[PDB]
């Protein structure tokens, strides 16, 4: 076993000379994500702030191919809810993922700031009703998506939702790769890194991962959002989370949670993963509560939800 290299460098790839590299953002996947600059790789724009992905140089032949694959994928996206590929740098080392920049970076650090006591908050309120539910609603047009393309996201966290400029929040890293210095994750003997908290009953049972499965991992955001991304299950061990929640337990509301918020989780977290809804049914029960340019450039309102 060992993976074929899918890119094909076409209208995709950029000049390395045309990226320029300002400041860490951390370790991803594969290797560290930068805040940088990209001179016209956008047509109308002479330079667009970007992310900028390299391969670490500890990565194996096999794992920089699989990042480029991952690259590759990306080109058939271009979901306004799912943070796009914008170019890649093959020519050369260090090979180079230029994505688009979400510049308030994930959300649990973002609802981490937002705290009244957090040393770095903006200044700002934290999210009012109407901003959880379009950040609730963003969340599902992007996994809607994701559904359509086939792609089931199996570690849906606000760890890995990203927040833009404008405050939009858009499906981040989807991939198979997980950090050994992520505590939301559980080493389980033989079952590899797995995030316990956000996983529904059958997959910690079956390790079966579905879109229904999705769907409750979605409940465990609302349910980051709702607390300002508190740790789920806290005073519970990665062990008694998995007993926990397959004996068919599930998270307290957080105090004071809207009530419109505890009936979205409540429908999220539903044993049986047939009564749970599916993304599009949750976009199209907040749909007339949203800011008017969501029509404008939903999965759900496009030409493309079919
Ligand atoms: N766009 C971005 N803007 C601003 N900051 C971003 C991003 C991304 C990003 C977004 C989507 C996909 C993606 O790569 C997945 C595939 C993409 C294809 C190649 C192989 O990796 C990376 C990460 N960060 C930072 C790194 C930091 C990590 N901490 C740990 C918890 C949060 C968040």
């Amino acid at each position: 076993v060992f993976p074929s290299s899918v890119y094909v460098p076409d209208e995709w790839e950029v000049s390395r000379e045309k990226i320029t590299l300002l400041r860490e953002l951390g370790q991803g996947s594969f290797g560290m994500v930068y805040e940088g600059n990209a001179r016209d790789i956008i047509k109308g724009e002479a330079e667009t702030r970007v992310a900028v992905k390299t391969v670490n140089e500890s990565a194996s032949l096999r794992e920089r191919i699989e990042f480029l694959n991952e690259a590759s994928v990306m080109k058939g996206f271009t979901c306004h809810h799912v943070v796009r590929l914008l170019g890649v740098v093959s020519k050369g080392q260090p090979t180079l993922v230029v994505m688009e920049l979400m510049a308030h970076g994930d959300l649990k650090s973002y609802l981490r700031s937002l705290r009244p006591e957090a040393e770095n908050n903006p200044g700002r309120p934290p999210p009012t009703l109407q901003e959880m539910i379009q950040m609730a609603a963003e969340i599902a047009d992007g996994m809607a998506y994701l559904n359509a393309k086939k792609f089931v996201h199996r570690n849906l966290a606000a760890r890995n939702c990203m927040v833009a400029h404008d405050f939009t929040v858009k499906i981040g890293d989807f991939g198979m790769t997980r950090d050994i210095y992520e505590t939301d994750y559980y080493r389980k003997g033989g079952k590899g890194l797995l995030p316990v908290r956000w996983m529904a009953p059958e997959s910690l049972k079956d390790g079966v991962f579905t879109t229904s499965s999705d769907m409750w991992s979605f409940g465990v955001v609302l349910w980051e959002i709702t607390s300002l991304a508190e740790q789920p299950y806290q005073g519970l061990s990665n062990e008694q989370v998995l007993k926990f929640v397959m004996d068919g337990g599930y998270l307290d509301q957080p105090d004071n949670c809207p009530e419109r918020v505890t009936d979205l989780m409540r429908m999220c977290w539903q044993f049986n993963p047939k009564m749970r809804p599916t993304f599009l049914e949750i976009v199209n029960l907040l749909k007339d509560d949203l800011h008017p340019s969501f029509p404008e450039v939903s999965f759900f309102h496009s030409e493309e939800n079919k």
